[PDB]
């Protein structure tokens, strides 16, 4: 009944192609970009040893109910649409609180609270903790009394209303033991050896279980795991181990995921600036049927995924150019609701059957990631999938020159939503511009093209605001103040280049894209807090344009300057020797 | 000229004594407690391999100038003594800020700011970053413009005052590469091979350099290094490695500083409650002359230090009974000053030459810690020391049954100062009481003796506050609220068992020892936020008294119930077999 989509392309590089990963990926970009994802096979000779033990590797499992794994169900959508309209009528507006790093499920919450007899029922009986349990929340963190506070503040008024009449007052594991678990589960299911069941079959049964209410099937996985805390499944050198000579090669290989962020073609390279939250790999342990719902990467850009071992990982990709189109069909389900809550679209997890996306005219490709094979995700390429069986993988994100404009275009979208930004994109650009040398010339070139766009756009914003009647201009260093302090009153975006402060608050801020929403105090007295005076234009565009056009001339002791200035080669350097 | 003090004792336990670390210490306590510190030599067969690589191990070095290593110098004291009196006059009070984990040195700061021409001079020249650099503050974290905020708020008014007339407005490295450094330095100094210089000679030369303005000497070290981030110098099992069978021994050893916190006699054992900041060891890399000033561990408990390798580490300890006597003599230096700033005594680092504390009547012992030896610190044992040469060491704190009453006493002191408690001593006690089984019988017996004292004291504080005219009593879970929120207005102590709130502030809190300081709002309406109703007394004292007095009778299938209830042996179990 279910239909496997087309296979995304694979690549099987030579050892010389395999040398510089980000060059090889640049080689591959014009092609793989159209599928949104692609698979890569390192030379069969390349097989890095697994660093981690298993027999002792301890993790707290998370869980999925494949029935309710879909959050976009008609009943959940229509509910929230109604609770929203309720608060609109009330003059308030519905705000969905975040709990345990994920949005609260109100439909689930309201159902459950009511199933046991309602707010004050649950309250007087102190069952609020029993609730959060069934909600997939980790005890004993105190979520129970937090849900009460939330239910009262949001759902109880609607309860009353939705209830009879009323509404007067008030208002305003071990990796080892997990494999045993995982392999026992799969075999008993399919009645075979786990390795012996074909991929097509499990794939077919997976999408069967999602929409099937005739049965319930639960699974355990793990994620939200860091090389930092849990250690990398790769050998690498920091202080903690004498590294074996066997391992020495792989540890220094750019394909070792810990090494990618620092590669000279990486943006998060020579900058020592901030923790973006991924300079460091993330680990996903898996079982059969264990899944990850449709999504993209923070600030878009890339994602590289590597399966260390275990049964294959199943993927579904979509191109970056089909991105808007994708979100458009998902929006057809609750158009009135997604209006009021634009970002709620992303908040809500979905596995939308690929056939449905394809019948709607969206390109959807796929593949089976097998042990020892990479998967690459491109900027704004939507991806999802599941695992064939017990397995282990490691994944980072990253960025390159080509991404810079997309990353800028990415903020504007996050700014147009109300979306917290994991860093300042514009801040990043200057941290690169402030050390032009030892910077990959490709970045330098792109930065010139990207930066002049912002100097224009900023000067427009800077002159736009003096008309509004602000006078004083203070000067502050934004990178040194914490992200949450430098955000904009309603954007919500991390400000670097400039923002606006009036005296209505000691600290509350708004970016120049929303100057009027700072506070009712007339423009009147000040204050534009800026970063650079406009003396910046000659200064910083110089150093980057230098190395940008130092390379432009150098191509048109010459083989020396390349080594001194750290130019790339391939190509040209071949003509030399 | 310098005189070596008496040596603290060493202990060379048998392999059978060496099997349980915390038992063997209690064996020793009545003796070593009187010296305040002791050295411990494991069986020579015991040689755990060093888990950490060196050639790549990266640490950011801190630095020490032994001349100014002394913060209690006369000139600095009188300066601070005056600056306080200045502000007393102004109606304000002198509040010494903390900057990057430690108190700001105002005397140094002012001296420097004044040497370059003072506040507005430095400001208009933007040299505030040059300042913090010479104050040692790590760039580029923004400390420079932070000091400017501080100087103006404190020193500038005094600057004007202390300046002519005025004062109108306003107001209100690699371990490898480090080994090379330390060895070269140590050898070029004494003109010998580094291992060839006697211990007694360096000791003499060290204390010479402290009081010597005749010459300047700078030294590098590292510290504030966690096993968490950097990894432990011990083998151990979590997920980061498969452990060699050679290492399997030492990984599980109770003498592995990773295991100590979890040992059955530890308090930080079976409770899974809160990060104490030490369940985890810490690392100190060291050099010739690198030092650590007099101090007691937080909450007055223990520190067990294992020197992994390199040249020896020199210690100076003091008994816990001489502690109050110790602080007294350092207080004689600026009694007027320390009155206004009681805790400034601890804040200020001092190396006071042992010969002085001895001639002031303070017991002062010592010893030479050699690679592969342990150093144990007893509760409220003041200790300082320096390193003989290049080495590596690892340490953790820990708590035992005998410490509990001292921990309680410590809070009472931290409360009588204004001192931030790293955790709530009372909360700890109840988390243990809440799991009586599988809890070491000695703890249980102690707990009941400790807890009953608290039920009395609390009920005294509980009945005391109703006379004050508070009525309503709410009930809150304090452990689930963050520490800094549950502190006291002025105590400043983490409140758990109870505290007092009113409506003047939505959240601002005061410990029941200080109900009057909450606000001017008359007692009037409420609000006592308590934890347990007084239904606690029968309940919790039971479960602990159960296992406490279950063992009392058991000593007075019998060898079974000891295995079931996890009783200890030594002793009695020997009569069994
Ligand atoms: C069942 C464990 N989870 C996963 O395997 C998992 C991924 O493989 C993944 C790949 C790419 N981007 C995001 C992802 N998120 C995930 O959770
Ligand atoms: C020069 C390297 N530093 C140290 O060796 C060092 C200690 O041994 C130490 C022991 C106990 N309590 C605090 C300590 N602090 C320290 O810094
Ligand atoms: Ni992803
Ligand atoms: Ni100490
Ligand atoms: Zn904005
Ligand atoms: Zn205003
Ligand atoms: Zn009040
Ligand atoms: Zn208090």
């Amino acid at each position: 009944e279910f239909v496997p989509p087309p296979e995304c392309p694979v690549f099987e590089p030579s050892w010389e192609e395999f040398t510089d990963p980000l060059s090889f990926i640049g080689r591959i970009r014009p092609l793989a970009e159209k599928t949104g994802i692609c698979k890569i096979r390192p030379p069969k000779d390349w097989q890095p040893p697994f660093a981690c033990e298993v027999k002792s590797f301890r993790f707290t499992p998370r869980v999925q109910r494949l029935n309710e794994l879909e959050a976009m169900t008609r009943v959940r959508l229509d509910f929230l649409d109604q609770l929203a309209k309720f608060w609109e009528l009330q003059g308030s507006t519905l705000k969905i609180p975040v709990v345990e790093r994920k949005i609260l499920d109100l439909y689930a919450l309201s159902k459950i609270v009511a199933s046991k007899g309602g707010f004050e029922m649950v309250t007087k009986e102190k069952k609020w903790s029993k609730v959060g349990s069934r909600l997939g929340y980790l005890p004993g963190k105190g979520t129970g009394s937090l849900l009460k506070s939330h239910y009262e503040r949001i759902l109880y008024p609607y309860e009353l209303f939705q209830s009879g009449v009323s509404l007067m007052g008030v208002q305003m594991y071990t990796l080892q033991s997990f494999g045993e678990m995982a392999d026992n589960f799969k075999s008993d299911y399919f009645n075979m050896p786990v390795h012996m069941v074909p991929t097509e079959l499990v794939e077919k049964e997976f999408w069967r279980l999602v929409s099937s209410i005739e049965e319930d099937v639960i699974v355990e996985y793990g994620a939200d795991i860091s090389s930092k805390d849990f250690g990398s499944g790769f050998p690498v050198k920091d202080g903690r181990r004498k590294i074996l000579p066997e391992e020495e090669e792989y540890a220094l290989s750019g394909w070792n995921l810990n090494n990618m962020p620092v590669l000279e073609q990486s943006v998060l390279a020579h900058i020592n600036v901030d923790i973006s939250g991924m300079k460091v790999p993330w680990l996903y342990v898996g079982m059969c049927f264990s899944s990850f719902c449709w999504h993209i990467e923070d600030h878009w850009s890339y994602s590289i995924n590597y399966l260390h071992w275990g049964e294959p990982k199943t993927w579904y990709g979509v191109p970056s150019h089909a991105a808007e189109q994708l979100e458009e069909v998902m929006r057809e389900l609750a158009p009135e609701l997604f209006e009021s809550q634009p970002d709620l679209l992303h908040q809500l997890v979905t596995i939308m059957n690929p056939n449905v996306l394809m019948e709607h005219g969206v390109p959807v490709y796929r593949t089976n990631q097998c042990a020892g094979e990479f998967v690459v995700t491109f900027p704004r390429a939507y991806h999802s999938g599941f695992n064939q069986g017990y397995n282990f993988a490691e994944a980072v994100n990253f960025c390159t020159a080509d991404w810079l404009p997309i990353g800028r275009q990415c903020v504007n979208h996050y700014r147009r939503l109300r979306r917290h930004c994991v860093f300042s994109h514009e801040e990043l650009i200057f941290k690169m511009a402030a050390d032009p040398e030892c910077l990959d010339v490709g970045l330098a070139a792109m930065v010139c093209k990207e930066l002049t766009l912002m100097t224009e756009e900023e000067t427009r914003l800077r002159e736009s605001v003096v008309q509004m009647g602000v006078l004083m201009s203070e000067e502050e260093v934004f990178e040194l103040v914490p992200d949450d302090e430098r955000q904009c009153s309603a954007c919500r975006t991390t400000c670097f280049l400039s923002a606006l402060t009036c005296s209505c608050n000691p600290e509350r801020l708004v970016c120049l894209y929303h100057p009027t929403d700072l506070c009712p105090c007339p423009m009147q007295k000040k204050c534009l807090r800026y970063r650079y005076p406009l003396e910046d234009l000659p200064s910083l565009l110089y150093g980057v344009k230098v190395r940008a056009q130092s390379y432009d001339t150098w191509v048109s002791v010459m083989l020396e300057d390349a080594e001194d200035r750290k130019y790339p080669e391939n190509d040209l350097f071949r003509k030399l020797r």
